[PDB]
């Protein structure tokens, strides 16, 4: 292997200990030392048991070259990137596995403002340090200062909602023996939600599995707890809860792609005639409630980084993706799987809506396929053959990312992950649940054939 695999697009990511190790740790904290502005570095970790020691060995890179570090603990990502932003430090880095196997752990970094760092804008950089280091581990000549106080963030998340206006819904929460409980805890005594808990203490060894809502299996005991109690709706939480998946009463999993406009829609009304920016996968339905709601649609490319740019640069209120994303200007233009279900429940709470009826209209009205992945012996050739069978339609053609086709009353968007080694297929509709089982059977033929 010529260069060293864990070194991603977005992340730092990779089994432990042939690909992530306490040494390489200790290199990474030296080569990030080198990429920040001034300042110190805030670190935190999830439950993973190997976090703590890959932490650790983080620290000790990062004192020995001068910088002072901020350990804030235990956590979830969005508070390494509130704390940073929120202590104006240097940057940050979580130490998380995400939903990785449980030989796997990883990285994610940030600079000033919690601004990310990718491949392109220092990791790399960072890589090919660590790559050609050998010199001897020095001493620490900074200190570590343990800040676990949450008083801060806590009160930016309790900020969202008008908490005079909520009213006591029956909440099932299910944090997958990943970090999200702990927050939840310290948040309800100012809320007067009846928490359902599902999974909550956290727990490395994951007795119940990984946390992944998104697996069938894991979505079910979601669904389960919520009709079983009669709950308004449910929530679920990756690992490192920065993505939140949302169930309504009926244990119906909704589609990531309609809470982007529902909560930009909850956004608009506190921040009206704001800007706000989605990704090319799934657009019509975020297009329309954006402007109904009297905010301004921005297209951007997807990927957390292209998106906080965008938003940046438009001073953008709100921004979404149908991958369960969901970025927050007030929030270091940062993503949080905390602040979307407190809007919502907000949402329910004012409105007299279900989610379900919040949602209903919108699913009818843009009905999607779900995000579909390809694995194909030749990925080019397969978009050639598929572009190649509409041409005679005479679609309006999009490159923002990767090849989205207007059709009229059907649209698809056709990528490569940046992620990972695969084809993603989105398609939606105008109405019209048939064309749009018809024409991804008929793209999905394309793409293996
Ligand atoms: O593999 P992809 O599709 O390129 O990228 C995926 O991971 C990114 C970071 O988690 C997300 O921001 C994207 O929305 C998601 O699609
Ligand atoms: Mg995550």
């Amino acid at each position: 292997h010529m260069t060293l695999p864990a070194f991603k697009a977005y992340d730092i990511r990779g089994r432990v200990p042939d690909e992530l190790n306490e040494d390489l740790a200790r290199r990474i904290g030296v080569a990030l030392a080198a990429q920040l502005d001034q300042g110190p570095v805030v670190l935190g970790h999830d439950v993973r048991l190997a976090s703590p020691a890959l932490q650790e060995a983080l620290s000790a890179g990062l004192r020995a070259s001068g910088r002072d570090v901020i350990d804030i603990g235990l956590c979830g990502t969005e508070e390494v990137y509130f704390q940073t932003d929120y202590l104006k430090a240097a940057g940050g880095v979580m130490v998380t596995a995400s939903h990785n196997p449980m030989d796997y752990n990883g990285m994610k970094l940030v600079r000033e403002q919690a601004r990310p760092i990718s491949s392109d804008t220092g990791l790399f950089a960072i890589r090919d340090t660590v790559a050609a280091d050998t010199a001897a581990p020095g001493e620490p000549t900074a200190s570590e200062q343990s800040r676990t106080d949450k008083t801060a963030y806590l009160e930016h998340l309790l900020s969202y909602v008008d908490r005079s206006t909520l009213k006591p819904l029956k909440l099932v929460v299910n944090a997958g023996n990943g970090g999200a409980g702990l927050i939840v805890d310290l948040l309800a005594p100012h809320l007067p939600f009846e928490f359902v808990r599902v999974f909550h203490e956290p727990d490395g060894n994951f007795p119940n599995g990984i946390p992944n809502p998104l697996l069938p299996e894991n979505r079910d005991a979601t669904a389960k707890a919520v009709k079983d109690n009669g709950a308004d709706f449910g929530i679920a939480w990756d690992g490192d809860f920065d993505r939140c998946f949302f169930f309504d009463h009926t244990g119906r999993f909704i589609e990531g792609y309609y809470l982007v406009g529902l909560l930009a829609q909850a956004i608009l009304a506190k921040q009206p005639g704001g800007k706000v920016v989605h990704d090319p996968r799934l657009t019509w339905n975020t297009v329309e409630q954006v402007e109904e709601a009297g905010g301004i649609p921005v297209l951007c490319k997807s990927g957390h980084a292209f998106i906080k740019e965008k938003m940046r640069s438009e001073n953008a209120v709100y921004g979404g993706e149908m991958s369960a994303h969901h970025y927050f200007r007030e929030f270091a233009y940062a993503d949080s799987g905390m602040i979307p279900w407190l809007l919502i429940a907000e949402l329910v709470s004012q409105s007299g809506r279900s989610l379900a009826d919040l949602v209903e209209a919108r699913m009818q009205k843009f009905p999607c396929s779900g995000e579909i992945n390809f694995k194909v012996a030749d990925a080019k050739a397969s978009v050639a053959r598929v572009m190649e069978h509409y041409a005679s339609l005479s679609p309006e053609l999009d490159y923002t990312d990767g090849i989205s086709a207007d059709f009229g009353q059907w649209r698809f968007n056709l990528r490569s992950s940046n992620t990972e080694p695969l084809l993603r297929l989105n398609v939606e509709t105008r109405g019209d649940a048939a064309l749009l089982e018809t024409r991804t059977q008929e793209i999905s033929n394309l793409l293996r054939g």
